[PDB]
């Protein structure tokens, strides 16, 4: 779920069905599971969205993924909206689908995702059209990661007879490779590239990002109720004529199945020594505050795991007005 | 419930006192209860609504039930009172009342419910009278499912001092045909035909809308904990002289017994390759999301059932202002 | 407790403290116990409520009870208070206070319970006085029941130097007879009528109703579980120049065990095909949408019982905002 | 604590650390313990209190207590704020300390209470200064309770350069009588005289106000569950040439051991046949409704005590936002 | 964790994560673990932090943590922007970083722990640069505790081409010894010196304090359950040519083992007959209530721990707005 793969901290050393989508090797070390995200229809957050992942004999697995929205163009859509109300209509990914397939021969696990989404609305004070695809291919031998994620589509527009936007990308590549020297110590290196271009009613933009990371990812020698990990990753991140930052996050965190009903999540993290953004014009520099933290819980009823955030995590609080959010529900077979 | 089917989809594969109503023979299958759906008189949601199924000898059942509303019904004076605040007291069937009977003969059950609602409101600044009086006839064998649903009456007219208006349908007929060629998998057919006439104080309106849908629903091999389930349906309607939609809605779900106290519901739908709304006039095509899900879960205290709805489900929460709603109550003799 | 009385839609098949003041035989077939019900002193809605019952020999039964007020008596004032907001002084029965005795002699059981209020606020402006006194008596083998309820006086008049307004009883008598052919069935009839005079700061009002009930509770054969009930009442009120209405409400409901902390307890009722009231002056007739239900718990302690009402039935709710409603507190001996 | 003997009605039969004040020899007879009422600094209500009581030899115990306030201090000091906003920054008592002592010789048990108090803001613009100084000197033997409470020190005052204003005590002494016919039953006798002056910026005003009580107390044979109780008391107060009244409080409650983890405490009272306040001046007599209830419970973790009042009971509610007030928490050694 | 710390009034007696680092000889007696803090990024409160401790073979431990800000640089800073609102930028602490080492030496354990924070936002309008660097020495046999804390650098600075404003520290020294002559008693002395320069516009401001404390702490004799302690302490603080305080805070709690899943905190404070702070301008005196209390709890799930403060316990209340704040999670290994 979102919720628990958030209070881990995103950490490479998680598996779950939602790291899966892009390191699709996971989909065959998954137990075949039904899971759906809490949520609502349309331009709500968290959307709904759900499926399932099954075995095909002993060595290929397979299944279907409901409303899964990408990052980026969420990100994408959300500036153009925010840059003037009239874009508001801009469209979000519409009736966003993945299929996904996994297969181990021998000592390798390969796998592929595709993601496709498409919609319009040809109403002329609207006027608006979508349209996603992409791939991720990955695999692995339990040393090496090796994955591919690639963009092969991505645009939205709008046209209502009173102004025009559209944003589009020009290009999305995120490559990872992973060594385990054991089963405890994992080190990544991975590269991103995307290229978007909007027009603005009349007004053309570009934005292009580079980022390069390197990290570690440490847990402890296997215990039956705590998983605890640390890690710690150094992150580049130039935006053309824009910035560069150079980050050095380091985090720490624990899943530990804390009673027969209760698994508790934890996680914190902050940017040690190196926390500079620069300005590629003036070249001044923000260095600000970063630490940061993240808790969640799972209600465990053997099948049923109802997995969720403390939705007071970032006050200090729980309480009966803020106890669980970012709710999901996955019933493993 | 209304609940515990609305958590499941409303898929076919659903037995309960909610689904019997137009599929009658169902009434035969349930265990003797009675049933209460918490809610307000009047012109209230949720409506209180009650009801009771009690076996007659060893191959028959009957009961009657209290204010179940039709959903046609309602849409249509909704409609008519959103289109002007003069016609605000527009009536909803009043004093609804259903009365139904099941016998199984054969190898053949087959049931009747019928269903009739009266009300009028003589006050000069008020007068408003309305009706409604509809029959379902059905029979299975476990292999073959013959379900009709017949509208006799429906008509709901306002008449104050100061505007008119009056909506009453020409024929709802409704036909469902099912076939389980396994206790695990069954394909249905569905044709709906339906005719609505209104008076807005002088203007006339008239809606009519077919539809077909052939689908399927499969469920796992029965097990005593966690009914999965998985369906897709292709719809087309036809609103003449308006609009024209060709879906095919996919969904799956899951009713697992977590606890000796606790049922948890929950499936997630979307619309896949057909979402398009076709605008007749024009010819403009609406395609927009489709995802939604569903969640829902029962408190079980043996004979003692108590339904109900996350009401934190569309926006991802489960906290003190946001738990259960849409709740009923059931005892099972 | 009233939240008890209520869930179980009032039936005549129940036994509470609640239900025993007008039929005070039942106080014999009381256990010792005393009650409190929650709420504030003054105009509160709940009001602040409490006495007890207790065992004098094995052959009579006697208490006391603070603060009852008629429902008659608050209904009077509150419909005079309503009329104008000067008038919103005008008093309920101030200390109320209950005495009853009740005594089993050899196959009959009788009793009485006497009724006295009285209080004032002799403050130039607020100058307000109110009194009220009546009486019960009943006698039962089992099999027939007789109950006379009777009032003597009930008076509530305000004089402040701007206007002046009184409420005063000229008669209210309720009698009822019920017939038991066994311990799961009861028929019952019942004649009351009540006059009231008023004067609202000159304008003089006189309200005069009759009205005649005849019906029939069945219960399930007793049970150590679940306690499941029904009922058909037909119901003829006239009041004088004015209105005339003919209803015949049913019911249903159950009182279960559900645990062995937990009582649940729900009903539901509907006026079915007689639901009609006809202003006299106009012959103008209301027939509008009476479906009803309720619902409430009792959590139990052993000899401590709180019993209340799940304050959002009305809107099919259970949240933390919306849990107990109309608490009570038993202790029986 | 202040919650449980709330709950209990203020009765003369309980022994609580909040009632051993008063009277002292109660000390003796209370289990080791640590109690601190939960609560704010300043003006606030509730006030943050705690302390402690320990035995010395196995014939004497003593202890101290921050924070406590005097009734007629803040009703003195709250009824001169309210005259006039002016006097908003009255002082109530500051740094409240109690030493208490008590010790058993022979078939006589002592105690004695020392109150003390004292602050100032000499800020010119506030310019305040507030003492207080008390004893309480009692004995008991079991059958015979002699109780004195006497005033010494007890002023108020504020100068702030635009208004002033005092309150002052010239007096307060209260003495109580009690005789056990046996350990179910008490009756006593209570006298109190006050007398008070104030200056509100060069008014000055006299309050002389006596008391008489008696009164009657029972209590069940002792049982370890629940702990019945039941009493009235006839008090005439004079508040020399302004006001009379004449009260006849009859009350009932429970302290009930529910559970392991629960002690639930009710009470319900009433005043019978004697309620008046009359006015002196005009004779205008105020007579109006007094029931009033009150509830409570003890969450138990064997040393560990945690009393509260349900915040809910003048509503008739227990709901999340409703649960518990006037929160203490006490540790049995 | 905070929550703790606080409810146990902060006294000498409790080893706790957040006492260790002014004390880091205890980062040997303390358990492997770690700790985060719930809050938020930024000019937050709470605000995320956390660390961990490790152990290095039998007679050693290090750690390191993240989001720590010292106490006197928020102050400082706070005052600051209070005030004028053209201050409002002028940084807290950044990226807070600690780093901690402890050695046992035969009898003798000592420890150190760094701490540093640098960060700065040169946008030209907002302009704002601060940094902090500081230790803590320490060592204790059980008996002697010697303890110095010593701040470096501290500065805080704005330039946002409208107004400066900066504040600095030209030093802050703490020293502390402490002397155990049970295990049950410690008598303790503490002085601590600290000379502020500001400079708000052009305005100089300088700020020069200097306290002495001596203080005692008692336990009781361990039990297995219940820490009860009580402690007495004389504070004097001179604020050069501005104010003085004498206090004798007086205070007592308990930390209580109340079940498998429970933990229950809470102490009571007063300053009891010393209490006065003097203006050293007007010689004027302030000497107001000062009693205040505190509740916490620990959530026990084995090696998982969520403390938390009793979020209503300056009102009373425990209800679902009001019960956890202040939260943190420690994972004992
Ligand atoms: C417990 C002692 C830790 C000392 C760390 C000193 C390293 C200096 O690095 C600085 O780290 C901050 C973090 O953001 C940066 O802002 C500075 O530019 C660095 O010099
Ligand atoms: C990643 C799975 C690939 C599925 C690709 C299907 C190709 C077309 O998909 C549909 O196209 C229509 C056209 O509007 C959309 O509306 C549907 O939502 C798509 O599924
Ligand atoms: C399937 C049951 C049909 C039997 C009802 C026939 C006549 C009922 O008369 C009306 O009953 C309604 C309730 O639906 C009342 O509200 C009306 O007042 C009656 O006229
Ligand atoms: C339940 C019947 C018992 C009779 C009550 C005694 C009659 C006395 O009435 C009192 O009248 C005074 C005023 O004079 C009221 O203030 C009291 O509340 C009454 O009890
Ligand atoms: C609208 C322009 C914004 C940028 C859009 C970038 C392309 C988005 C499409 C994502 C496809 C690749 C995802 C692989 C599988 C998955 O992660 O679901
Ligand atoms: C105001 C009219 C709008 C159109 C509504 C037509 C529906 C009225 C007929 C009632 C249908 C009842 C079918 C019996 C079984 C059931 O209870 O569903
Ligand atoms: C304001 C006047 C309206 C008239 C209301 C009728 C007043 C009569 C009150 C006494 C009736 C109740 C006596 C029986 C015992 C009981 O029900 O407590
Ligand atoms: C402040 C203006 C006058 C208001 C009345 C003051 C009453 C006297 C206060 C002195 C303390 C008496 C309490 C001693 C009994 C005890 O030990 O609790
Ligand atoms: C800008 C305001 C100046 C404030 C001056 C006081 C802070 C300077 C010293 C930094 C704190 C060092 C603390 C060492 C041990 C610890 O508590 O982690
Ligand atoms: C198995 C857990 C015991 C009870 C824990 C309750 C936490 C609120
Ligand atoms: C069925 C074991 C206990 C489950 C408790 C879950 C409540 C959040
Ligand atoms: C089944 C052990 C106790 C569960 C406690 C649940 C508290 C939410
Ligand atoms: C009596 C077994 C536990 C039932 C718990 C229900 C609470 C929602
Ligand atoms: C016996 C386990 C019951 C737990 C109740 C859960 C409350 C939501
Ligand atoms: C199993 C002990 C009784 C539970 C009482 C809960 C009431 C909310
Ligand atoms: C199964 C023991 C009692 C559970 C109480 C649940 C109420 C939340
Ligand atoms: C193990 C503790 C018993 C239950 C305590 C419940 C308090 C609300
Ligand atoms: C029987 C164990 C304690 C039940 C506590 C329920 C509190 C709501
Ligand atoms: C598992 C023992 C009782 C738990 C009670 C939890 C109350 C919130």
């Amino acid at each position: 779920s979102k919720a628990r793969v958030e209070a881990l901290a995103n950490s490479r050393h998680v598996l779950d069905f939602q790291t899966a989508f892009d390191r699709p090797y996971q989909f065959m070390a998954l137990s075949e599971q039904a899971t759906i995200e809490w949520g609502n229809t349309g331009d709500a957050n968290p959307h709904a969205e759900g499926g399932f992942v099954k075995r095909h004999g002993d060595d290929s697995a397979f299944g279907a993924y409901f409303g899964r929205r990408s990052a980026d163009f969420s990100e994408a859509v959300q500036t153009v909206r925010d840059a003037n109300p009239a874009f508001a209509d801009l469209m979000f990914e519409q009736n966003g689908l993945n299929l996904f397939y996994a297969s181990k021969m021998g000592e390798w696990t390969w796998g592929v995702t595709a993601k496709y989404s498409n919609g319009k609305n040809e109403d002329p004070t609207v006027g608006t059209k979508a349209t996603s695809a992409g791939v991720a291919v990955a695999a692995s031998n339990g040393t090496w990661d090796f994955e591919l994620v690639q963009g092969f589509t991505g645009k939205s527009e709008l046209d209502n007879g009173t102004v025009t936007a559209e944003v589009e990308s020009k290009g999305l590549t995120n490559v990872t490779v992973g060594y385990h020297m054991s089963p405890e110590m994992e080190v990544y290196g991975n590269v991103k590239m995307s290229k978007v271009e909007a027009d603005l009613n009349g007004t053309p933009i570009e934005v292009e990002t580079t980022s390069y990371k390197v990290g570690m990812v440490n847990t402890l020698a296997k215990s039956e109720e705590g998983n605890f990990f640390y890690g710690v990753e150094v992150a580049s991140t130039k935006v053309k004529d824009d910035s560069e930052s150079l980050l050095l996050p380091v985090y720490m965190g624990v899943e530990h199945n804390a009673a027969s009903w209760l698994v508790l999540r934890a996680s914190v993290a902050q940017n040690v020594i190196l926390n500079e953004t620069k300005d590629d014009a003036t070249g001044n520099k923000t260095d600000e505050d970063s630490t940061r933290m993240a808790a969640g819980a799972g209600i465990k009823f053997g099948k049923s795991v109802i997995d969720a955030s403390f939705a007071g995590s970032t006050t200090g609080v729980i309480n009966a007005n803020n106890l669980f959010s970012q709710v999901a529900y996955t019933y493993t077979f």
